[PDB]
DNA sequence: GAGGTATGTAGGC
DNA sequence: GAGGTATGTAGGC
DNA sequence: GGCCGCCTACATACCTC
DNA sequence: GGCCGCCTACATACCTC
């Protein structure tokens, strides 16, 4: 097996004495090389002998679905591993690697004896995913197949501390391990001075003294896990076939560890699999129904929104082309993603894709090289050291007013701002957009509506002017739904039909049997038009009914020609049995494609919402934006009363200082204190100026006092006559835009509505823009 | 084979008429691949068929040095095919996919009528690596192999535009292919107006529009290689086993081709590989030269000086840490490395190692992480992913002064700023830093030597105290070189001894006959002491002589211990007849250690410069600080009387603002003409408070006129009679360090002696602080 | 005696 | 009739 | 995130005939 | 620069007895 050292005196009469150390990854992998050949100074210390080394690789299967604990009827309860877990290398290499077998069950002392290895260890790092998620699955699987090793404490694994903060003075660190009792401590604290944080994200990210100072005490922070009688259930809800008995253990929350039982853990190393069940794999899976499910306000996942934050700051400047690579590292250094460079990559590449059949409709990106064609589905795209990617300025700049962004909560990463919580968009993207994103509890399933109900329905419930805004409100009233909703028919040529209560997709064909050629020029929206000749080419009996298949279908179109015997049409007819909703020819080439919509999203809180149509999605969506708006007027107004009382001081400061004579003054205190005398209010003109996302009651306690350097700090040049009265037309401009403001605050509807309604003019006009271009605005 | 596409229609009835293309990266591959999958609107445009698919995987061995040809003498030559090249698995396939066969020489139209491939095309980047290296070594094998080939032309390439220059309104770009030409072109034209110059430093840097129209035109931009009679002489002086041949080849320098040749390689694709070699090659091989040899002023390489100014830049704002590939990230985009990037990694890892035989005993990164040890040569080093580097700050700023780097001759790209040509420091690391280096025509080698015979060099040839100075400049004037130079023996605990011409390194040793065992607690500096002892595994009769080897050495440390038979004492000394330099103890144990300097650099200006010794290093390096000394100096001086006259403007204005009352004026242009009908000199306040790396005649021609935007720019705040003190404190300050200045220029020896003197000193200080730490400031 | 074999480096592809 | 097999996505590894 | 080939320059055992 | 394993949720032929 490979990635495995064969530790000596291993596998023989000083087995059981001996250890194993799991690595979720090669920077653990690394971290005990390191560790291994320190060596000396250490005679607790483990060296290479008896430790051994092997890697998990990173995320291994779970055997909770791979079992079919079939034929136990014979008295005997018997698992069936299926051959798809048989076959996978890290699992056998594993149980090679101890030489255990799966058939006999180790209760006695002598059966855990002839185990290679006397105990393993699993090191992964302490950020969420791994330590929850690995070891879940691994314990899990352990638990399934020999729970005896997990009684008798075979299986146990070492605990690093996820934040070190260090005092000056003293070489002893706090080692604390969740960031709830880093939170605990710092404000149990007077202060957070004489101390340094330490954020260890990985185990890679240690030092030599740290990883040194860890393997003085090794013999300490290794932990022994314990199985109780409550496990099994745990193991069963949170893995196995069961999805519905997970929903409703998720949708509750995490609950914290009591003190008692932290003090126990902390006092004898013997954890739980319960505990460890319900507190890390919990949050790990909280953490991935959170970065997986795409906020319905956003439409868009955490990943996405990080990324277009990032492409938002970067192209600001300038919005000249940037490679792949360089905006990733860019992103995660500055947006502080600390996942990885490939899924970030691949994130960007599937957000700048766009062709017909793509899950973004209206990509964020203007993507310019090789992001492949709806032949692959995009899985045939360039390599990012080459793909060139730009931000799409227009299409973001009326879609996510900067204001807008401005008054966004932001997501606090360290202390630091991140990006924001939710980016409510003046359409909501959660029905435009459309894909399958499967998450750990809850599948995302969704399709497109056409831009023509969903803007009538907003013109409708914003606009006073539509006769259907009184019956729209009555319908919010009373979910009544009156406007109908279609799927998009935008890079579809075929027809949407209903039946029932679910829609299908059906392609359009053309037959001439005089030459016998079956034409398809559309297909369905979403299959990639090459793993459907695939499929098709596996149709079972349908090789007998054709003779072979070609394709002539380039990018950006569909045309495939199918050959088929002339004495096939009437058999083929006859086998299928047209129906009313389907024909027989759609049937034999499969174009009818049901489509399921399954809303699962997550609120800004963070707990998982469900919808059952895309008008509760909207209603939801709707408040979002009436609050946003009502509270930017409301900003907008008084930063605005702030700037017009700044520039009048100026302007009074420019007149009165022909005769104030400030240059016969000592400091800056004499002139503030004369300046202040003279009746000038003081204000912070670096807040004044550039708010900086500052709410109504924190501007006012700020703007209550300041200090004179917006006197102090104009150049000799704003003093001219010119400057005077440039300052005073701007002052009359935004006292007209002040009176503008708050006469549209009492406008009956609701406050920003004609702003709303020239935000969605603009959006539209920029999206048809985009539909006329291959979204490439040049 | 893998990477092998199997077109249709290939090595069948139709063979003779496909085509088989060539790609030197992945890159190449995947635009091959969107050129093949294009298809439609191309008639004569090649489709999938005829074409197949094949990579070189970058750069592949030279068959020139492979071949033996032996056993010529029974009336035919014969070259032997050597198993090294034999068993390459790209050669071998290439050869495969052709269906070629060595022994057959194709002269008539069946034998390459047999070829599967009609013609072979190979397509590679347009930068100077690739095309005259990866070309080079292909078409020179073909040649020495199948000579017939290349004359009937069965090998060609195509040729791709490396800079298109678009005019707006035309859809035809200038396709330029040199940028000798397209210098020419930018020259003759009248303005660099109404154009868009794109770069193309790689293949995959083409859109779509310009990959679509590169095949639409796919019969053009096809070259094909005649072989003429005097390619065998180019072939053998570029490829083969006449090293010398070469450097004389070298050493002159590339010769433009001729307009007459270019017009006819236009005019018909008929490109000779004499002229390819001559060109493309030649300019390779001095690229090669420029980006491997070391400049002996600054005693590292084109790639190192790039990587210090990027950490020079990114670390001057915060010392912070960067991990390894934000830091080759920043340094790629800001600094213009269009290389690659596991090699600048690499190379960052490699100046940022730190331990006892390190090529680098003065590193400028401190690095926070595991580099490796002195076991493995720095190959056990941590992957970039994790390994944290840090900038050197006060080594670096005693070691690079910041106005020297100010001073420095920069290299531009593309019109924009890149790293100097040489940071010639204060302190030659030709000579402190040693590596072996070789470099495609000359080989790189050095060895340190002790910071005490170069200081008290350096300080003889400033200080005129010292009584060696007079003698020293003798010696300058005379070659005399009376001062000696030894190898530094930091981290070595063994003893250096010179013989003949040659120095030695010699490990110690402690033998115990009572108990029998070999110490050796050094070992020569170079070694690994890893494979050292793996060679000791493979000395021949040694295994007789030995028992077993333990290794107990640590980092930062070396001890092993040898089993040796006790009757083999004497058997051993008498077999090894210990010589009167080595011992015979050090003869079984390998530890002499010749050491030899191949003193191969290059000139300021690109050109191969040997060096017999040191010596003349030195005294090549000592004046180019002179001058440099002497510009600054003069440099500082200019500017500090732009300062300090602008200074005295200002005080002036500040003292007549009282009574100039120009709040009264109109415009900019008033003011402007008040204060010049005033008398005050009109200065560019943006040059004179950053001079901006600005030589004396353009510093001159640019401070002879100017602006008042120095007036007009200053705040109310600076008004006040406490700044009015402080300005004319600095005045003051100012004045006096002019006058230091002007008097530092008029010493005997030469301008900046004792500043040199106080460099030397802060720069020592630096050095044996950091020798005192593990190269860790903290 | 003569020939053939194996890294060893940096900056590359 | 019943059971077993194979992707198919977006972020993670 | 790490397994495949060398390029150019070149002191050097080698070991069983 | 691209070959190996899946994780979670889930409409769906299937085909020869
Ligand atoms: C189990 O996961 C892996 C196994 C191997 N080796 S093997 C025995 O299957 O030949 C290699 C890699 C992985 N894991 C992978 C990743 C792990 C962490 C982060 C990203 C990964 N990306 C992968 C992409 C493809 C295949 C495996 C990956
Ligand atoms: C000859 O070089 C290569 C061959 C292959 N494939 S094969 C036919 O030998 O199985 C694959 C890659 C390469 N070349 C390599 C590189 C090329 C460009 C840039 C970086 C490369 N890094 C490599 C690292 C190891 C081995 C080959 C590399
Ligand atoms: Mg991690
Ligand atoms: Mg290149």
């Amino acid at each position: 097996v490979d990635k495995y050292t064969r530790a000596r005196n291993a596998g023989g009469k000083r087995a059981q004495d001996c250890m194993l150390l799991a690595a979720e990854g090669d920077s653990a992998l690394s971290l005990l090389r390191t560790g291994l050949t320190l060596g000396k100074s250490n005679p607790s210390g483990p060296s290479f002998d008896f430790c051994g080394m092997i890697s998990l690789g990173g995320v291994i299967m779970n055997a909770c679905k791979k079992v079919t604990n079939i034929t136990t009827d014979s008295g005997e309860t018997i698992m069936v591993r299926n051959e798809q877990l048989t076959n996978n290398k890290v699992l056998q290499g594993i149980v090679q690697v101890l030489g255990l077998d799966f058939n006999c069950h180790y209760k006695t002392q002598e059966e855990r004896a002839k185990l290679r290895y006397g105990c393993i260890v699993a090191c992964v790092d302490q950020d969420l995913d791994g330590c929850g998620k690995i070891l879940g699955l691994l314990l899990a699987y352990f638990h399934l197949f020999w729970p005896q090793l997990i009684i008798h404490g075979f299986v146990k694994r070492l605990l690093t501390p996820l934040i070190r903060v260090y005092e000056k003075g003293k070489t002893m660190p706090v080692e604390f391990y969740y960031e709830q009792e880093f939170d605990a401590w710092a404000k149990k604290q007077t202060s957070l001075v004489n101390h340094t944080v330490k954020y260890y994200k990985g185990l890679a990210a240690h030092d030599t003294h740290e990883v040194k100072s860890m393997f003085k005490h090794f013999d300490n922070m290794v932990y022994t896990f314990t199985l109780d009688d409550s496990a099994k259930e745990l193991f069963h809800i949170y893995f196995g076939g069961e999805s519905e008995l997970r929903k409703r253990e998720l949708c509750t929350g995490v609950v914290p560890l009591t003190e008692t039982q932290t003090q126990s853990i902390h006092s004898v190393r013997r954890i739980p699999c319960s505990l460890h069940l319900q507190v890390d794999t919990k949050a790990y899976k909280l953490d991935a129904i959170e970065r997986q499910i795409p906020n319905f306000l956003d439409g868009m996942t955490r990943a996405r929104r990080k990324i277009l934050a990032g492409g938002v700051k970067c192209f600001a400047s300038n919005n000249r082309e940037r490679k792949v690579f360089q905006f990733g590292g860019y992103v995660a250094d500055h947006m502080f993603y600390h996942h990885g460079d490939m899924s970030l990559n691949t994130s960007i590449i599937k957000a700048a894709q766009y062709y017909p059949g793509s899950s973004h409709l209206y990509p964020v990106f203007i993507g310019i090289g090789s992001f492949g064609s709806r032949h692959l589905g995009g899985k045939d795209a360039g390599s990012p050291r080459y793909i060139s990617v730009q931000l799409a300025s227009e299409f973001i700049k009326t879609m996510f007013p900067a204001e807008d962004s401005w008054l966004l909560p932001y997501v606090f990463e360290d202390g630091q701002r991140a990006e924001p919580e939710y980016y409510v968009p003046v359409l909501p993207l959660a029905i435009m957009e459309y894909g399958a994103n499967p998450s750990e509890g809850w599948k995302y399933t969704t399709w497109a509506r056409q831009l023509e109900d969903i803007l009538a329905l907003v013109r409708a419930y914003v606009d006073k002017d539509n006769p259907k805004h009184e019956l729209l409100h009555y319908a919010i009233k009373h979910k009544i739904t009156i406007l109908p909703l279609r799927p998009s028919n935008y890079n579809f040529k075929g027809h949407l039909k209903r039946f029932g209560q679910y829609y299908y997709s059906y392609g359009t064909y053309d037959i001439s049997e005089q030459r016998n050629i079956i034409t398809i020029t559309e297909l369905p929206l979403r299959v990639p038009t090459v793993a459907y000749i695939e499929s098709i080419k596996k149709s079972s009996n349908r090789m007998t009914f054709i003779e072979e298949i070609i394709d002539y279908s380039s990018s950006e179109t569909i045309e495939i020609l199918v050959k088929l015997k002339p004495n096939s049409l009437n058999r083929i007819v006859e086998e299928f049995k047209e129906t009313e909703e389907q024909d027989s020819i759609e049937n034999f080439l499969r174009l009818r494609n049901c489509l399921h919509s399954h809303l699962n999203f997550v609120k800004p809180k963070g707990g998982i919402i469900e919808f059952n149509s895309y008008y509760e999605i909207l209603y939801a969506w709707l408040p979002y934006r009436r609050e946003l708006y009502q509270k930017r007027l409301m900003r907008e107004h008084a930063v605005l009363k702030l700037r017009i009382i700044m520039e009048t001081a100026i302007v009074r400061y420019i007149n009165e200082s022909a005769e104030l004579n400030l240059s016969h003054y000592e400091d800056e205190k004499e002139a503030s204190r004369i300046l202040s005398e003279h009746g000038f209010p003081p204000l912070n003109h670096t807040l004044i100026i550039s708010p900086e996302f500052a709410s109504i009651e924190e501007l006012n306690q700020k703007a209550l006092q300041g200090c004179y350097t917006y006197i102090l700090s104009l150049q000799a040049r704003e003093l001219l006559i010119a400057a005077k009265t440039r300052r005073v037309e701007k002052i009359k401009k935004m006292q007209a835009r002040l009176d503008k403001v708050e006469q549209l605050l009492q406008e009956s509807p609701f406050p920003g509505a004609s702003v709303w309604l020239e935000e969605i003019d603009a959006v539209e006009k920029a999206i048809i823009k985009g539909r006329n271009t291959q979204w490439k605005f040049h």
